[PDB]
């Protein structure tokens, strides 16, 4: 599914993100922008052969089993497949853990690459929510 800007912070907001850790919903729809253009289908695979999936770009060497990832961990105890669903439950659930391990949104290299310190709030301007 491809979300619309607005579509998505709605969808976020219900499923409690908004303000989760301290991060305002700008900062999670900026993020999902830049992790996959609002793709919940997006996959990327890394060079050390781990695989990233989903709205979020959710690592296969720590966080979902994808079967072909050596040494890895599931933290969030999930096939990665779940993070390609319509349904963004399973996505939200596991970046619930990722943002509580200790570097907040500074796991996601783009938010830190291309959210953080900006005017973050442009993100939900416009939106009824
Ligand atoms: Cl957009
Ligand atoms: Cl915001
Ligand atoms: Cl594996
Ligand atoms: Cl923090
Ligand atoms: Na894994």
């Amino acid at each position: 599914k491809v979300f619309g800007r607005c579509e998505l912070a709605a969808a976020m907001k219900r499923h409690g993100l908004d303000n989760y850790r301290g991060y305002s919903l700008g900062n999670w729809v900026c993020a999902a922008k830049f992790e996959s253009n609002f793709n919940t289908q997006a996959t990327n695979r890394n060079t050390d052969g781990s695989t990233d999936y989903g709205i979020l770009q959710i690592n296969s060497r720590w966080w979902c089993n994808d079967g072909r990832t050596p040494g890895s961990r599931n933290l969030c105890n999930i096939p990665c497949s779940a993070l390609l669903s319509s349904d963004i439950t399973a996505s939200v659930n596991c970046a619930k853990k990722i943002v509580s391990d200790g570097n907040g949104m500074n796991a996601w290299v783009a938010w830190r690459n291309r959210c953080k310190g900006t005017d973050v709030q442009a993100w939900i301007r416009g939106c009824r929510l």
